[PDB]
RNA sequence: UUGAUGUCACGGAACCUUUGUUGUCUUCGACAUGGGUA
């Protein structure tokens, strides 16, 4: 879970409005800590939650190839 | 030409069955051609 001096929480992969999602994850998620995910109203998010884009508005946007 | 907090599709052998095989003496004789003369 270390990345530089920071440590990543488990991320969040849990959506209440399931029917929005065309696909749902069937595989298990890899684990590295017992700690809970970052709060949904936090200001500061760990690097994994930045990569997830959880921090019309994107933080990391992938274009098509 | 995607939409985003969730994609094991490297998650799936074009695989399985089917005889290029059955039948046949390297033999042997009468035939071609269209008129001619009253
Ligand atoms: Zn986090």
């Amino acid at each position: 879970g270390k990345i530089s001096e920071k440590t990543c929480c488990p991320g969040k992969f849990d959506t209440e409005d399931k029917d929005r999602l065309l696909q749902l994850r069937q595989r298990s998620t890899l684990r590295w800590t017992d700690k809970n995910p970052c709060p949904d109203n936090a200001e500061t998010y760990c690097p994994f939650c930045e990569l997830l884009g959880r921090s019309w508005r994107f933080r990391i946007h992938f274009g098509n190839l």
